[PDB]
């Protein structure tokens, strides 16, 4: 029953390693997407 | 924040000097004119 638990357990853990890799993807992604609407409010307020 | 507060205030005062340089083109450019009324002036006085 103990092991059974165990296996259980680490099987939960391995996956949810891979959500946090997805999450981690999404969150790069969106990031170095905000990067170039910054630098595009840059050259607005410059040619303002 | 504070690296894309400043790049934003390089960038405004990089365009502030063209700015500058503008208005100074255009104040040189008034005064060198001036110059001519001021000696054309002189001949009026001269001839009166």
């Amino acid at each position: 029953a103990i092991a059974d638990s165990l296996r259980s357990q680490a099987n939960t853990l391995g996956q949810a390693i891979s959500n946090g890799n997805d999450a981690l993807g999404i969150l790069q992604t969106a990031d170095k997407a905000m990067d170039e609407q910054l630098k595009i409010l840059d050259t607005i307020k410059t040619k303002a």
